[PDB]
């Protein structure tokens, strides 16, 4: 759209799809979301002002239920793939708009975003399956400082059988191992008035823990084979 009802500056700009989450490029695909708002629904929002001349962005970004990686290899290769073809920030050297300043203020919602298929040298099925990441960066991220409050809600962690890449057993959704109940990581990243750089004030709220002998061990043998921080954060409700 362009001048909503009439007033320069206003305007609806959206996006809409229902999509399987990751396919991967060259080869063969990744083939992610093996799992009623819809997918992408990048329905940003923009106010901006021709006095000012500055580019605003409130981007309501909606990736419902998806799996939203793209790191193939060992390292971000197809990640990188991706950040090299869709990376391009409204080139727009068109009559009447000089370019103007980027600034984004994201307030993203990767509602029920499961991700358990991230790729490393060797993990082991993992499954990471969060409810809710809302990013909800009210500040400007691209800046010294960046107010992130991920808000979260109920997440939990279950692991697969065997370390070696192979794992089978009678529930892939296996036993819990880490669950958080909130973790309000109010992050301001100076890059709480800490003028120390990366000040990650990971306020985290709690950390419940559940385990049996052998599936602490393993989890053990899965993380070893796979500046203030000021926490004031319980370390663990553990009824293991």
């Amino acid at each position: 759209v362009s001048q909503y009802c009439g007033q320069p500056g206003l305007g609806y700009f959206c996006l809409e799809a229902e999509k399987a989450t990751l396919y991967h490029r060259a080869q063969l695909a990744p083939t992610i979301y093996p799992s009623g708002p819809h997918m992408l629904s990048t329905a940003v929002r923009i106010h901006l002002d021709p006095h000012k001349n500055v580019k605003e962005f409130l981007v309501t970004l909606r990736l419902h239920k998806a799996t939203l990686r793209h790191y193939m290899a060992l390292p971000e290769q197809s990640w990188h793939s991706q950040l090299l073809e869709f990376l391009d920030v409204l080139d727009d050297p068109v009559l009447g708009y000089l370019p103007p300043t980027v600034i984004t203020i994201l307030h993203t919602h990767l509602f029920s975003c499961s991700v358990d298929y991230r790729p490393l040298y060797l993990p082991v099925r993992v499954l990471i399956t969060a409810e809710t990441f809302t990013l909800s960066s009210n500040i400007i991220m691209d800046t010294s400082t960046f107010l992130l409050r991920f808000i979260l809600d109920d997440s939990a962690l279950y692991l697969s059988d065997k370390c070696e890449v192979e794992t089978l057993d009678l529930r892939r959704d296996y036993v819990c191992v880490l669950d958080v109940d909130l973790l309000e990581l109010v992050i301001k990243t100076w890059k709480k008035l800490s003028q120390p750089l990366f000040e990650l004030r990971c306020s985290n709220n709690v950390v419940h823990v559940h385990s049996c002998a052998d599936s602490c061990a393993l989890l053990v043998n899965l993380l070893q084979y796979v500046s203030t921080r000021v926490v004031l954060r319980e370390v663990s409700l553990v009824w293991h």
